[PDB]
């Protein structure tokens, strides 16, 4: 009986295991527009991705993962809210069983089609599993997806899904480049937070950006054929693997624009 997105063990549920689940600093949450405060003290971030070394490509039964090597400063990100540098680790989406539902950030009540999470740690603790037991141990950059036309530089990601169906199987994926996922601009909401899956830890400095990607309809179906499922115990297509937003609490989201 382990924790997922279904009637039975869904985030609903996650609490009874997890009880961080009601904290005070749980995300993803809703981003009211017009209660955002301009912070112009707020640096531009600093997106050094040209370097990235992508390795492999995961199911995980409960999302893919595009992992990266991590032992150096190859892909980092800095600036904006953080202070230090951040390597990024690994990559994954979040997505629905229809094109109106799917990402976990929603922007005055609205969600989009798909989420993408980039996943970076503070090299000041050394390794990913000392920077989730602290506050500002990771920075994680989310971008929403809308359905329109196709985004030519995911479609390496969309056409190895067929080879990793099912839960435990990976691939190799070398040679990927993350900046053909990033919109055009890089203005940013910014607020403190979780993970959204278990663990759920207090551990995320959150970068979310303002202008979505547009992806193809033919695209996100081919994420809606992967499996939450092992090979071949019975099939549950892998959809809808996205949390609701949380109670805001006491935290405030700041935006670098205007
Ligand atoms: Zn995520």
């Amino acid at each position: 009986h382990h924790w997922g997105y279904g009637k039975h063990n869904g985030p609903e549920h996650w609490h009874k295991d997890f009880p961080i689940a009601k904290g005070e600093r749980q995300s993803p949450v809703d981003i009211d527009t017009h209660t955002a405060k301009y912070d112009p003290s707020l640096k531009p971030l600093s997106v050094s991705y040209d370097q990235a070394t992508s390795l492999r490509i995961l199911n995980n039964g409960h999302a893919f993962n595009v992992e990266f090597d991590d032992s150096q400063d190859k892909a980092v990100l800095k600036g904006g809210p953080l202070d230090g540098t951040y390597r990024l680790i690994q990559f994954h989406f979040h997505w629905g069983s229809l094109d109106g539902q799917g990402s976990e950030h929603t922007v005055d009540k609205k969600k989009y089609a798909a989420e993408l999470h980039l996943v970076h740690w503070n090299t000041k603790y050394g390794d990913f599993g000392k920077a989730v037991q602290q506050p500002d141990g990771l920075a994680v950059l989310g971008i929403f997806l809308k359905v329109g036309s196709a985004k030519p530089g995911l479609q390496k990601v969309v056409d190895v899904l067929d080879s990793i169906k099912t839960k435990g199987k990976s691939a190799d994926f070398t040679n990927f480049d993350p900046r053909g996922l990033l919109p055009e601009s890089l203005d940013y909401w910014t607020y403190p937070g979780s993970l959204t899956t278990p663990p759920l830890l207090e551990c995320v400095t959150w970068i979310v950006l303002k202008e979505p990607i547009s992806v193809s309809s033919e695209q996100v179906l081919k994420f809606r054929k992967l499996n939450f499922n092992g090979e071949g115990e019975p099939e549950e297509l892998m959809v809808d693997n996205w949390r609701p937003a949380q109670p805001l609490k006491n935290r405030q989201i700041k935006a670098s624009f205007k």
